[PDB]
């Protein structure tokens, strides 16, 4: 049937799509959109899988049992089907029992993620408000990220710097000489975006190529592997030994002391503490002086080569650029303060395209913004008008908010003590735990420790579209449908705020999969709090209440025409900006505009955490061994290869793993890819094609052979993503549930390492990783993952 397009966007882009034989017929990009991804051929894979979540169902054991069943089974995937008015009942019933018994601090429900697009649906929102209105439970701060680099930057700099606006593209394209990429691959991660994402960056990226053709800009990748960037671009690399970058920037900072290199007017005028640093570097007090001599064998860099980098980065105007993946290692504040550092040295912050970012491959920032206001969303809050069933604030002499990544550790024990950035912490005694728009069996580290920390849980619930390792891990789970079977409101570009788009409704929601509004709307009736809930509005009266807001506010500046006017289109426009300087006004007068910092400076060396007195992180920046460490580091006795699990370059994470004829394009023999060296795979008689076992004291799985010069000596790569899917010593399903199975698929964290960054932040670690691989020879298993649960009929 040839109808009209219809509009909608996500993470992914904005879209255009048509209707044939009651189903999807094609996807087409946005027409402004130039530079679209090539994901835009898995999109209807997503929506018509086998993966999909059916309708409500209840773990075996646990419909029979209730609180007191045999928690040893989870895993095995069998479940029994039951009705909506069933299933709820017995979620509401739980919640009853627990906060008896145990109260508010025997539940968790304030894990977050990458939920899909949509103003009036954001799934986790819905969830804690009505969760709310039953009764109060355990919160968090912070995320897998920037967990250290957020944490560390407002006492150096005053400002997380990470999620804020940088200085504009052009500006940088007319003054750079040397462009900088420090642990920064924005070429791949550009593709996707926190709202529907324009890709404007693209076309900033294509003038850069040219300019490096050309040779009148100079750009340098700071990276142990060939990155995408470099390979675009067609720029040089200079290597270095994974996570020792700390050893190189102090031993950069000594040449520009014994050569006089340094900018002093800027030290003297616009920080604070670089004659209590000096006497580190030089060696006055711990009797080593931190030369390129003595770096050398430990980043792996010549000292001759040190100078001429050294050289460079005065030479002319210089532009940093570092990435996220190496602040999250053991001590991951270091690399970063030390940067921070070494800018201040060379005193050009303040100019266009000199001095530093943390940022710019992050949802196209660095185009400038429209100006106009973007619309509001659904509360995640109860208002004012409201109160809970409960509400209690007895949490029994425990913290009410932890550190995002130690809730596994607070399972295990309860009650222990720990250091956290200038606080005490106490863990909770958790009993249940609830899960929405994100996915703990990808993102966490460690599975077989994550198994036996489960056996202590009574109930988990989870809501997803599909059948992830999450829900294969649950007592209750309930289906939901995605972005296209329903109507919503988005802002076009995160940072550009180009316009505002609408998400229409393509087709029905399959089988008996419900709406998240829908979902918690009928939770509230149980409540008796249905309208209260809902404001008593539906789906298109809470559209144009969020539509007619946000002109009111652009009344002044931009014109809108009427909701009913606005639908019809699709799409209503807002403008071009103006190009900025990131940090110009601190530069032009600090008496003015001072930083965010206790004194209005940069502080090189701080007072204040110094005072903790936490033997991790000190006063100022230095160096530190790490407990696991490849090319020389402890551990490679034994399991000499670095694990690196680096973001997807054809998914969002683990979104898309499901869509099967997409997805056959990059496996290998049935299983995830392994990025593997020449000089290594030689060494194990390992080839193209082959099933290879890749392990270590903690773990072990099964993945696709990939030679590659893009790799070298003692590396390999295992994208993070890759669906967990567990199997029994005789390669079945239910065996899954064992503690120490094989992993079928390829799932990275299956072998790394629990860890807090220092007692700092206490963030996510997990790139300090070693392990060992050879060819796999036993009887190949085939895989769990994507075919959904063994039903059981009673
Ligand atoms: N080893 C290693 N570990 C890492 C990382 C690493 O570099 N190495 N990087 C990390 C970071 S940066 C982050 S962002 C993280 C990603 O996991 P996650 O947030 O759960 O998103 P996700 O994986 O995409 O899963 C999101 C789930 O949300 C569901 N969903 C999405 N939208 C909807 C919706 O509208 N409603 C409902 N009901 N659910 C929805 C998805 O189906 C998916 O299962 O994993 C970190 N861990
Ligand atoms: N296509 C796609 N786009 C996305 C995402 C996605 O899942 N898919 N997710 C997004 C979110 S969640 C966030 S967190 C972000 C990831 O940033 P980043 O960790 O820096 O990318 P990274 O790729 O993990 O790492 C970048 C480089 O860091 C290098 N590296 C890693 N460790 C070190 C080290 O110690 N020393 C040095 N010098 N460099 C190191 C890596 O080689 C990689 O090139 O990317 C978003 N964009």
């Amino acid at each position: 049937n040839e109808d009209e397009w219809l509009t909608t966007g996500s993470h992914f882009g904005a879209f255009k799509m048509k209707r044939k034989n009651g189903v999807i017929a094609e996807v087409k990009p946005f027409d402004l959109d130039k530079y679209p991804t090539d994901m835009i051929n898995g999109i209807r894979g997503m929506v018509y899988n086998p993966s999909r979540v059916r309708y409500p169902m209840v773990r075996l054991d646990f419909l029979l049992k209730g609180h007191k069943s045999n928690t040893h089974q989870r895993g095995d995937f069998r479940f029994v089907r039951v009705t909506w008015d069933k299933a709820l009942t017995l979620f509401k019933h739980s919640l009853d029992e627990v906060q008896t018994q145990y109260g508010p601090s025997g539940l968790h429900a304030g894990q977050t993620g990458w939920r899909a697009t949509g103003q009036l649906h954001s799934s986790t929102s819905h969830m804690q408000r009505a969760v709310g209105m039953h009764g109060n439970y355990v919160k968090k701060i912070g995320d897998y990220s920037t967990g250290a680099g957020q944490t560390i930057l407002p006492y150096v700099l005053g400002s997380t710097e990470v999620y804020a606006q940088g200085t504009s593209w052009p500006l940088i394209l007319e003054h750079s000489d040397t462009i900088v990429l420090w642990s920064n691959d924005p070429y791949k991660n550009l593709q996707v975006g926190w709202n529907a994402e324009t890709h404007e960056s693209f076309a900033y990226l294509a003038q850069l190529k040219e300019k490096v053709k050309q040779g009148k800009i100079r750009v340098i990748s700071i990276d142990p592997v060939v990155t995408k960037t470099q390979a675009y671009l067609g720029c040089e690399q200079l290597y270095v030994n994974p996570q020792t970058d700390v050893t190189l920037m102090l031993a950069i900072a000594h040449e520009m002391i014994s050569k006089k290199l340094y900018d002093d007017k800027f030290i003297q005028g616009y920080s604070l503490g670089f004659e209590e640093f000096v006497p580190y570097v030089m060696g006055t007090k711990d009797g080593v002086a931190k030369t390129p001599e003595w770096a050398a064998p430990i980043c792996g860099v010549e000292a001759h080569v040190i100078r001429d980098l050294a050289k460079t980065l005065v030479k002319g105007r210089t532009q940093f650029m570092m990435g996220w993946c190496i602040q999250r290692q053991q001590h991951g504040e270091q690399p970063y303060w030390m940067a921070a550092v070494l800018a201040t040295m060379i005193g050009q912050i303040g100019l266009p395209g000199g001095g530093i970012s943390y940022g710019h491959h992050y949802s196209s920032i660095g185009v400038p913004s429209s100006g106009a206001a973007a619309p509001g969303a659904f509360p995640r809050n109860l208002d004012e008008n409201q109160k809970p069933l409960f509400d209690s604030s007895d949490f029994k002499g425990a913290s009410s908010t932890i550190p995002v990544a130690r809730w596994i550790d607070a399972i295990l024990e309860p009650g222990k003590t720990i250091d956290a950035n200038g606080s005490k912490v106490v863990y909770p005694d958790i009993k249940m735990m609830i899960f929405s728009g994100n996915n703990p069996w990808n993102h966490h580290q460690d599975r077989n420790r994550m198994k036996q920390a489960f056996h202590k849980l009574e109930c988990v619930v989870t809501v997803d579209v599909n059948w992830t390792a999450t829900c294969r891990f649950s007592d209750i789970v309930l289906p939901a449908c995605t972005t296209y079977e329903r109507n919503d409101i988005d802002v076009y570009g995160a940072y550009a705020n180009r316009g505002i788009l609408a998400m229409q409704k393509m087709v029905e929601p399959l089988f008996d999969s419900l709406s998240d509004f829908e979902i918690f709307t009928r939770f509230a009736a149980v409540l008796g709090k249905e309208k209260e809930y809902t404001r008593n509005m539906g789906e298109m009266e809470w559209l144009e209440t969020l539509y007619n807001e946000c002109k009111a506010a652009n009344a002044g500046k931009f014109e809108m025409p009427d909701f009913a006017t606005f639908w019809k289109q699709g799409y209503v426009h807002f403008g071009d900006g103006e190009v900025w300087t990131r940090h110009a006004d601190f530069r032009n007068d600090p008496e003015i505009n001072p930083l965010g910092t206790p004194s209005g400076l940069i502080e090189i060396f701080s007072r204040k955490i110094d005072q903790f007195g936490y033997d991790d992180c000190k006063g100022h920046p230095t160096w530190m061994e790490k407990t696991e460490r490849s090319h020389g580091g402890p551990g490679s006795d034994k399991h000499p290869i670095w694990l690196q699990s680096c973001h997807p370059d054809k998914r969002l994470h683990s979104q898309m793993c499901e869509s099967r004829e997409y997805r056959e394009t990059y496996a290998v023999n049935g299983r995830e890819p392994v990025y593997i060296s020449p000089v290594d795979a030689k060494a194990r008689g390992i080839k193209d094609g082959d099933i290879v076992r890749v392990f270590n004291d903690r773990g072990q799985l099964l993945a696709g052979a990939v030679v590659s010069d893009n790799f070298p000596k003692g590396i390999v790569r295992i994208h993070e993503g890759a669906w967990y899917g567990p199997v029994g010593k005789d390669g079945s399903t239910e065996g899954g549930a064992e503690v120490g199975a094989l992993c079928s698929y390829g799932d990275p964290n299956t072998l790394t390492l629990d860890i807090g960054t220092s007692k700092l932040a206490q963030a996510c670690s997990a790139y300090t990783c070693l392990v060992e691989f050879e060819k796999y020879q036993g009887k190949v298993p085939k895989v769990s993952s994507f075919d959904g649960p063994i039903e059981v009929e009673i």
